[PDB]
DNA sequence: CGGCATACG
DNA sequence: CGTA
DNA sequence: GCCG
C-alpha cells in the first residue's frame, strides 16, 4: 500500500465503509478546531481503508498500512470489538461538534466564521436569522437558501442542468464546451452541487467568457444567487421540479484549453486525491502543480499537456480514471 | 523536527 | 474572509 | 497524527 493517494486506485463504494466514516469524522472535528495536519492524517487513514480489496476484520491487518499510528488504529480496534468508538460517539454528539457543522454547511460560512459565531454563543440557524445585520450578502442567500442545499443533487438532475448551460454558453461563444467534472465525473449518484468546466478549441477565444455566460443564465431567470472579469463563478440556480423548482449550487470554471487538461484533472478531484497529487508532485517530483500547469522551477518550464493521461505520465504515475479518483 | 495543496472571488 |  |  503506497503512501499517497495517487499511487492508488480508490472507487467510490468499497468493503470499509464504516471505518472511513468514523476517521472521517475525527477529521471533520479536527479541522474545526484548525488542526490541518491531524485532519489530514485521519482524511488519509480513511482513504488508506477504501483503497483495501476486501474488509479489515482483525487488528493485524492494520500492521504496515501507511497513516496507521496509535490514534487510528485505536479506532479501529474499537470499531472491531464493540461496534462504536467512543471518541467518535463523544464528537458527534457534542454541540462543539453539531454546531460548527451546521454553520460550516452554510453556503459563506467557513470555519473561522462558524467559530466566532460559536463563541459569541450562536447555535441555531434562527439565532442568525435574528442578526441578519452581521452576514454578508453571500451568507443571507445560503441561509435563505440553506433547506434545498441541503438536499442531494441527484445525477438524473445534472443532464437537464448541463442543457441550459450549455445553450447560454453556445450563445456567449459558438464553440465552446461544457465539460461535467467534480464528484459526478467520478461516478457519484448525488451531490452537494454540480461543477462544470468550459473550454473554446481556439486557444484565446475563451477569454472574457464567463462574464457572457452568467449575463446570459441571469436574463433566463435561472440565477438565484452569482458573486456578480472572472473565471470562476459559485452560483445558485433554479432548477426545475413537478410543479415547482428547487435551488441548487451550480460551480463554472473557464479554462483556456493548453490549460483544459490541468483544469480536468484539478475540478474533477477527490479533494483529497488533489491535495496528494500536489504533494507528490512537489515532495517527490520536484514539481508544482496547480489547475493552470505543472511547472519545473529548475528549468523554468511548464509542461504541455494534452491529456490527463499525460499528466500521469509525468509524475511518473499509474493512470487512474476519475471513478478510481475517489480518495 | 518540518511539513501538511493551491488559487481565484 | 469566502469559494473550488 | 503521522511520515520521512
Ligand atoms: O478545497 C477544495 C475543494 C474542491 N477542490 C476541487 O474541486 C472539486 C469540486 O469541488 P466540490 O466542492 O464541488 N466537491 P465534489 O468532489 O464535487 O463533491 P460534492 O460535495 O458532491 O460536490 C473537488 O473534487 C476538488 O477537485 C479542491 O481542489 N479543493
Ligand atoms: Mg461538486
Ligand atoms: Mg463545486
Ligand atoms: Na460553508
Amino acid at each position: 500500500m503506497p503512501a499517497y493517494a495517487c499511487q492508488r486506485p480508490t472507487p467510490l463504494t468499497h468493503h470499509n465503509t464504516g471505518l472511513s466514516e468514523a476517521l472521517e469524522i475525527l477529521a471533520e472535528a479536527a479541522g474545526f478546531e484548525g488542526s490541518e495536519g491531524r485532519l489530514l492524517t485521519f482524511c488519509r487513514a480513511a482513504s488508506v481503508l477504501k483503497a483495501l480489496p476486501s474488509p479489515v476484520t482483525t487488528l493485524s491487518q492494520l500492521q504496515g498500512l501507511p497513516h496507521f499510528g496509535e490514534h487510528s488504529s485505536r479506532v479501529v480496534q474499537e470499531l472491531l470489538e464493540h461496534g462504536v468508538c467512543e471518541e467518535v460517539e463523544r464528537v458527534r454528539r457534542s454541540e462543539r461538534y453539531q454546531t460548527m457543522k451546521l454553520f460550516t454547511q452554510i453556503f459563506g460560512v467557513g470555519v473561522k466564521t462558524a467559530d466566532r459565531w460559536y463563541r459569541e454563543g450562536l447555535r441555531t440557524l434562527d439565532d442568525l436569522r435574528e442578526q441578519p445585520q452581521k452576514l454578508t450578502q453571500q451568507q443571507k442567500a445560503g441561509l435563505q437558501h440553506h433547506q434545498d442545499l441541503s438536499t442531494p443533487v441527484l445525477r438524473s438532475d445534472v443532464d437537464a442542468l448541463q442543457q441550459v448551460v450549455e445553450e447560454a454558453v453556445g450563445q456567449a461563444l459558438p464553440g465552446a464546451t461544457v465539460t461535467l467534472t467534480g464528484g459526478f465525473r467520478r461516478g457519484k449518484l448525488q451531490g452537494h452541487d454540480v461543477d462544470f468546466l468550459i473550454t473554446h478549441p481556439k486557444e484565446g477565444q475563451e477569454a472574457g467568457l464567463l462574464p457572457r455566460v452568467m449575463c446570459r443564465l441571469q436574463d433566463q431567470g435561472l440565477i438565484l444567487y452569482h458573486q456578480h472579469a472572472f473565471e470562476r463563478s459559485f452560483c445558485i440556480f433554479r432548477l426545475p421540479q413537478p410543479g415547482s423548482w428547487k435551488a441548487v449550487r451550480v460551480d463554472l470554471v473557464v479554462a483556456p484549453v493548453s490549460q483544459f487538461p490541468f483544469a480536468l484533472l484539478s475540478w474533477t478531484g477527490s479533494k483529497l486525491f488533489q491535495r496528494e497529487l500536489r504533494r507528490f508532485s512537489r515532495k517527490e517530483k520536484g514539481l508544482w502543480l496547480n489547475s493552470h500547469g505543472l511547472f519545473d522551477p529548475e528549468q523554468k518550464t511548464f509542461f504541455q499537456a494534452a491529456s490527463e493521461e499525460d499528466i500521469f505520465r509525468h509524475l511518473g504515475l499509474e493512470y487512474l480514471p476519475p471513478e478510481q479518483r475517489n480518495a
